[PDB]
Parts: C-alpha cells; sequence; structure tokens
C-alpha cells in the first residue's frame, strides 16, 4: 500500500493550532464574537455553526463597545473572545480586546493590516486576505469563512464533529463554487442594476446562515455604501409585522438559502410575489451550494452571498454613479 | 408579592426541583420575541453559568439547537409556529413557559407554565408588572436567583414594585411632546429607531411592530454602537431618528449617537429613560428596567402619531385578512 500524506489550508492550520494553543492552557467554555458593522456581521458564519452544533458552548455576539461598556459577568478565564477589526484600529474593538484580556479571557483578533492596535490585545492573530472586487484572494482565506474554520475547531476539539472531513472537504471545494457563482450572476447583476438604480428604499431579507449576510449587505452596503435606505427583516420575521409595509413594487433582496430554513425563505417568496413586490431573489442552492456538499453545505450559505453580493453591489453601484468607496463621514470627519 | 412575582418564583422553582437550568431559550416572533429582551439583556449582563439563547420561533423549529435538552427552558410568548417551537423543546425534554394573552389558545397546549399576562390597548391601561415583556424580567430574574443567585433580589423587587408609578408619571409627562411630536413626524417615509443596551429589544420592537405593522411607515433598528460602522452614512438633514436613550452603563454609546445625529441636523425625537424617571426606580439596578419603560412611553406617542396620520393603530392590510 502506498502512504498518502495531506496538506492544510492557510486558514485550517491557523485555526487549527490556535484553538489547540488554548486548550492547552484553559477550558473553552464560552465564545464571542465582538466587532462593529461588518466586522460583527463577518462572524455570523460561526456563530449559527455552534449555536445549531455545540451543547455546551454559550455563544455571545455583540457590538464591541456595547461590550465594553456592559460587559457580562459570564466573561473569564475560560471564555475565548474572537474580535476582528480591518485596519486593526476600531477604538471600541481595541477596547473590548483589552476587557477580555482584562477579564482573563483567551483573545484571538482578526486583522487584514498586521501590526495594528487590536494586535496589542490578541493573544493570538489573524492575517485574513481581502480584495475589492474585481481584484480576488481566496475566499477560505476571508474575514467571514476564518468565523467558520474557527467555530469548526472549538467544536470539534471541544465536542468532537462528525462531519468535520466533510467540512474540511467542502472549504476545499469553496473557491471553485464562488468563482463559478460570481460567473453565473453576471448578467442578472447587469439587469438588476439597471432596474434597480433609482430605489430610494430596499429590504435586506434571509434567514439561517445567510442571515448575517443579508444584515450586512444592508448596513454595510445600501446604507454605508450607496446611501440607499435599508432594514433587514429575517425571513421568519416578516411575517410578524414588517411584510404590512409589502405593496407592488415594494423591494426585496432574498438571500435565499439551502438546507434547514429554507421554507422560512419560500414562504416569503410566495408572498412577496403574491403582492408584487419587487423581488431580487438570489439562491445558495442555484449558485452551486449543492457542489460544496449534500451533507453540510447549508454552514457557507453566507459565506457564499456574501460573495456573490459583491457582483451585484459592484453592477449596482456603476449603475447609479455612486462608487462603493463613497463616505462623506467615514475617514472624513470626527465621531 | 406582585401576583407576576409569585407566578415567576412558583414557576421557577417547580422546574428546579425536576431539573437543572443550565440554558434558557426565549422564543418567539416580533413583538412576542422582542418582548423577552428585558430578560434576555438582564441575564446576558448577570448571569455568568447560564447560556442565553433568543429565537424566532420558526426558525428554532427549523433549525434546532442540538443543545437544546432535559437541563433546558424554552420560554414563549404569543402563531402556528410558536406552538411547534412549544412542541419541539417538550419533544426535546425541555420545560416550557408560555406567555399568553388568552386562556386556552393553542400555545397552552404545549407549555408546562402558562402565563396569562396582562394587556390593554393604551389609553386603556394595565400593571405594568403583569405585561408581556415584564415577565421576561421577572421570569429571568428568578431563574438566576434561585441557580446562581443574585445580590440584588430585594432592590430590584422594590424596584418593580416602584415601576407602575414611574410609568404612568412618565406617560403623563410625554403627552404634550407626543403631539408635538405626531404634528411634525405625520409625513416621514422612513424612520430609523435607535437604542442600545436594554432599551435595544424596544427600538426593534417600535420598529417592525408599530411603524412597519401599524403605521405603513418604512423602518429599520440600528444599534447606537453600529451606527458609527456603516448605517451613519444615511444621515444629512432631516433624516429622522427616534432614539430611546439609556440609563446607566450603555449611555455614552447613545450620547455619541446624540452628538452625531445634531451636528449634521437629522430629525431627533429623544425619548431618555432617566429623564421620564428610572432614577426614581433605583440607582443600582433601575438600567435593567429601561426597555420596559420605553415600550410603555411609546404607547404614548404612538396613539398621537396614529390620530395625525388618520391611520389607526389596528389598521392591516394583511394580518388577520388574508392567509400567508
Amino acid at each position: 500500500e502506498n502512504l498518502y500524506f495531506q496538506g492544510m489550508s492557510v486558514a485550517h492550520e491557523n485555526a487549527r493550532r490556535i484553538i489547540s494553543d488554548i486548550l492547552g492552557k484553559q477550558n473553552i467554555e464560552r465564545v464571542w464574537f465582538v466587532g462593529c458593522g461588518g466586522s460583527l456581521t463577518g462572524f455570523w458564519p460561526g456563530k449559527y455553526f455552534l449555536d445549531c452544533e455545540a451543547s455546551k458552548l454559550a455563544v455571545g455576539y455583540i457590538t464591541s463597545n456595547e461590550f465594553v461598556h456592559a460587559t457580562p459577568k459570564a466573561l473569564g478565564k475560560n471564555s475565548v473572545v474572537i474580535l476582528a477589526s480591518q485596519q486593526g484600529n476600531t477604538a471600541e474593538t481595541v477596547a473590548a480586546a483589552r476587557v477580555a484580556r482584562e477579564k482573563g479571557a483567551a483573545t484571538i483578533g482578526l486583522v487584514y493590516q498586521p501590526d495594528t492596535p487590536l494586535c496589542e490585545y490578541s493573544d493570538y492573530i489573524i492575517e485574513y486576505q481581502w480584495a475589492r472586487y474585481p481584484e480576488t484572494v481566496d475566499p477560505a482565506q476571508q474575514k467571514a469563512a476564518y468565523s467558520l474554520w474557527l467555530a469548526l475547531e472549538i467544536l470539534a476539539q471541544t465536542e468532537g464533529y462528525a462531519q468535520y472531513d466533510e467540512l474540511v472537504s467542502a472549504f476545499g471545494r469553496f473557491s471553485d463554487v464562488v468563482h463559478g457563482a460570481q460567473r453565473q450572476v453576471q448578467e442578472d447583476a447587469q439587469r438588476f442594476a439597471a432596474e434597480w438604480k433609482d430605489e430610494k428604499v430596499v429590504y435586506m431579507m434571509g434567514s439561517g446562515p445567510s442571515f448575517g449576510a443579508a444584515h450586512q449587505e444592508s448596513i454595510c452596503i445600501l446604507l454605508e455604501m450607496q446611501w440607499i435606505n435599508s432594514a433587514s427583516i429575517h425571513s421568519g420575521e416578516y411575517f410578524h409585522g414588517p411584510f404590512e409595509i409589502t405593496e407592488p413594487g415594494t423591494p426585496f433582496i432574498l438571500l435565499q438559502s439551502s438546507g434547514r430554513t429554507r421554507p422560512l425563505d419560500d414562504r416569503a417568496i410566495r408572498f412577496i410575489e403574491r403582492y408584487q413586490g419587487k423581488l431580487q431573489l438570489i439562491d445558495a442552492d442555484k449558485l452551486g451550494i449543492q457542489d460544496l456538499s449534500t451533507d453540510v453545505g447549508e454552514y457557507f450559505c453566507g459565506l457564499l452571498h456574501n460573495c456573490v453580493l459583491d457582483v451585484y453591489n459592484l453592477a449596482l453601484a456603476t449603475a447609479r454613479n455612486h462608487p462603493l468607496t463613497t463616505r462623506r463621514y467615514m475617514w472624513k470627519v470626527e465621531y
């Protein structure tokens, strides 16, 4: 018999070393995901995985400055606090890492820029990859991807996870699925941009693994990068107040998921179409989630939507003559 | 004792005689989920060993946490999907608490304990301590007190004793401002709700259950901390924000938001719990009552707005009218 020796994702190996090192020094009884805006919603994939799969863990998900100011008494020696910041200096995320460390928690800091202030209070540092679409990097090494890698490792090294190998090889297929999906949506994205360029209010929707993506699109793209009024509505929540807003032409972008919460999404689709809402459907299952894994591909829906949306976002920004880098406040005034 | 207090005490002692309480989930839809924010926030702040979940009913049904089990309590309020969530909870071995307005209603069937809360349509009022969202805090107080212990138990129970008075004082206080608000806000097409810490659930609730549902005004909720990481770029003169400002620890997130909104001439309606009598509740634990106060204070602004807009709050085009 010939012996086979496998390799490992950069993100897989980083995640795995960090969590082993931490377990050698404490228990992992509680995790917090802590950050601001996109640097909090980037943790949704891991949050969702653990909420679904971990039986022993208590999992938190909190905006940095709230964590700093109203610190949970549950934070301590056997907690892990995972923080993200792009340029590594969001003062409240740095203070969150400081407070976590003062409380005795292990801190994992995700940064794009190394030697940035978040690093000072990060026991472990991950330099995730990032580029501005149409420039690309390895999707398995992007900020949101690391939420799922770290989640996988926390679960596997504390409770075990029968589908570990399945998810690791799903992640090995992820770059091909992302590239195939982005290519597949070019035409639709163009048609979207031309037809949606004049909307002043857009509602983002999703459920389960895709809900973070929906919220992120809402707060980080539509409000932040386009100045379009927006809310995110959980597909399940839609029918308990929000849907009363719906009339012919009310714009909804639904980020539909594979797997268990899909019927939530299908329920919304039927209703939005029955009442002639302006619906842009982006369906993970049509864009090759089934190619990742028939078992655990539900957990990659948010990550896939984040990537596929880059295409629609550029198309819309060009149609609206509003570059995604437009700001009137951020990086411009003090606040 | 308050009847709400004795109800919560009796329920949680009974459960603890039969299982442990290692995990709590708050499960509901819309305002029957936001109603749990007061207890959720309290537990997130005060409980060191409890795992606390907060989940819309049909997602709890379709993607049930593996963590759900014999030493879990699932607390629900009322909706076939919340009934189904109670069924799933019980089927998994979790104890179930159902908050209901009317008895014999479908959620009762899968609820090990049923709490008939108090509700009335403003200006008709009811005991604030027996309202749906109040019970979230009562139940949370007792989960924590009967398991880990709570050093401010009596200070919070006496706070709760004074809460009816603070609510009535606050509702009287805002009468004139509410009329001014309605006159000035009746033509707005988009309203952002804002809050932090204990008042965030109340902000979200106004947004989804009042502005969208009962007024057909476009709206999103924004956490006061999240504002400055994307949402704030929507701000320009006249952008409508209703900030439910909190007392206590997160107040500085709200002050930061107020300085910014005012500097770029947002149309700001400020409703401050510390101006409406949270200082009279306690000095220690009063912060935990801010969401509850906001819920009540907003009833006044909501009626006034509904009147100025000739849009009754009971107006619906879909709910209780079509199938969905």
